């Protein structure tokens, strides 16, 4: 269970929100373990989209 | 209307492989080309989520 969410799907965005807000900073090292969480919550949502998000953050991650 | 997709979020993620497929042969001058269909299509959908994507898909641009 998360009270702070209705669905998995929520939590995903609000990640992806934190992800853009840690790598805007220029906190690389704080994203790159963000995506960790992003997999792990992509993995539970059956939305290929999700997945191909974590492929371009990666690879964000990657060229910073 | 549009035969090939059910919804707007389907042509999306379509057009989000393709991002992905000419980012990763290395052409950037084309990716940054489906960041407006993107954008475009981001705007009839009211997730968030997808502008996002976008958010993130145009600083990978930026990086390449």
């Amino acid at each position: 269970a998360n009270l702070y969410f209705q669905s998995d799907r929520e939590e995903f965005q609000w990640l992806v929100e934190e992800f853009i807000r840690v790598l805007e900073r220029g906190d690389v090292e704080k994203a790159r373990e963000i995506l960790r969480l992003l997999k792990e919550v992509a993995e539970k949502v059956n939305d290929p989209l999700l997945r191909l998000l974590f492929r371009i953050a990666r690879r964000l991650v990657e060229e910073l």
